[PDB]
C-alpha cells in the first residue's frame, strides 16, 4: 500500500502544519527516477481552501539545461497533528508522506515516503550542521533505513 507509513517508524504526532508551510531545501535523498540528477532542490507549501497542502517542487535539471516544477497536492490521512500525509502529482495516485523527526524550530525535518527506499533531510537554509546531520543519519538507522543510499544534493554552499 503506497498511500500509508513504514512499518516500524514514528510519525510526529504533536505536528502544526501552519509552522511547516513555506520553503524547504532538499540537504539529501535516497534517488529515484524524479529526482535522479536534479540539483539546488526546494519544496515549497502552502494551505488549500479544501483543507490539502499545495507541493512545487522546484530543481535545476542540468541536461535539459533548465528549472523544472512538479505541482503536487498533499492531504492529511487522519488527523492533522499527526505528520501522516499522501500526495499526488496526477490523479487519484498517492504516495506516503510521513514528517518522522522534527526540531522544536521548525527548521529541520526527516520525510520519508510509503517504505524505507524513500527518505529526505531537508532544511530552512541550504546547508546544515555537522551536528544536525549527524542527529538525522541516527534518527534514519535506528528507525531502520539504510543511509548509504544518500545523495547529498547540490545546494548554494554545499
Amino acid at each position: 500500500s503506497s498511500s500509508t507509513p513504514p512499518r516500524g517508524v514514528t510519525v510526529v504526532n504533536n505536528f502544526d502544519c501552519k509552522r511547516y508551510l513555506g520553503t524547504w531545501y532538499e540537504i539529501a535523498r535516497f534517488d529515484h527516477r524524479a529526482e535522479r540528477g536534479l540539483e539546488k532542490v526546494t519544496a515549497t507549501y502552502s494551505l488549500r481552501d479544501d483543507g490539502g497542502l499545495n507541493v512545487i517542487f522546484k530543481g535545476y535539471n542540468p541536461d535539459r539545461g533548465m528549472w523544472q516544477q512538479y505541482v503536487g497536492k498533499a492531504y492529511f490521512t487522519g488527523a492533522p497533528t499527526r505528520a501522516a500525509l499522501k500526495v499526488a502529482f496526477f490523479g487519484p495516485f498517492y504516495g506516503g508522506y510521513n514528517v518522522i523527526a522534527l526540531d522544536r524550530e521548525y527548521r529541520h525535518a526527516l520525510v520519508c515516503g510509503p517504505d524505507r527506499d524513500y527518505l529526505w533531510i531537508n532544511s530552512r537554509t541550504p546547508t546544515i550542521s555537522d551536528e544536525v546531520k549527524q542527529e538525522m543519519l541516527a534518527v534514519a538507522t535506528r528507525e531502520g533505513f539504510d543511509v548509504s543510499k544518500f545523495i547529498w544534493v547540490q545546494q548554494p554552499g554545499s
